[PDB]
């Protein structure tokens, strides 16, 4: 994905404040500035957070972009995400996401914050080896699934969801932060064998035997 013209800023990215925003990286004088394929090279960090964004359209020729923090915006469609292959930091958190497909290839990345947005599906996430930290809080998730092999993750965030079962966590015995509280959880056994955890949150569920916590001795 290149433009091969020199090409207004804006007319590669519609939304009028993610326009600003590129502006911005690249110091030029305005959204109506021409920019070349080359420039696009050129961008490997984008923070806009806060910013009332409502589409990424044109993200896609950004090949380089590494950290792509876009907080608490109206983003709803992402799949021109899909090819980034360099990503390794990408927060998404506080805005309308449903679909998560488009994440599925994208290999390197390592921090994900989806938090706040309605995703349900994350079965798009089963291949992302990389990821260690993942905020998946505030969704609508029941099944976890997918998880199951992602066994670099340390630090995971699903509170807020609607998740019943968590044997898909049994074997992710890299974890050290795990929040769980505000579920529907009642079996708790899975989490015996996470011998590294220090920080657990288990409230608001439906469970009642504890013993699985007996034996962890990192835990605060």
């Amino acid at each position: 994905e290149t433009i091969t013209v020199s090409t207004p800023i804006k007319q590669i990215f519609p939304d009028d404040a993610f326009a600003e925003t590129i502006k911005a990286n690249l110091k030029k004088k305005s959204v109506t500035d021409a920019v070349t394929q080359n420039e696009l090279n050129s961008i490997d960090q984008i923070i806009a957070n806060n910013s009332d964004i409502k589409s990424v359209q044109g993200i896609q020729y950004l090949p380089n972009l590494k950290t792509l923090k876009l907080s608490n915006n109206k983003i709803t469609d992402i799949s021109a995400l899909k090819q980034l292959n360099n990503l390794g930091w990408l927060d998404l958190s506080n805005n309308g996401i449903t679909d998560i497909s488009a994440l599925k290839n994208l290999a390197s990345l390592h921090t994900l914050d989806l938090s706040n947005n309605g995703i349900t599906d994350i079965s798009a996430l089963k291949n992302l080896d990389n990821l260690h930290t993942l905020d998946l809080s505030n969704n609508g998730i029941t099944d976890i699934s997918a998880l199951k092999n992602l066994d670099n993750l340390h630090t995971l965030d699903l509170s807020n969801n609607g998740i019943t079962d968590i044997s898909a966590l049994k074997n992710l015995t890299s974890l050290h932060t795990l929040d769980l509280s505000n579920n529907g959880i009642t079996d708790i056994s899975a989490l015996k064998n996470l011998d590294n955890l220090e920080t657990l949150d288990l409230r608001n569920n439906g469970i009642t035997d504890k013993s699985a916590l007996k034996n962890l001795n990192n835990l605060k």
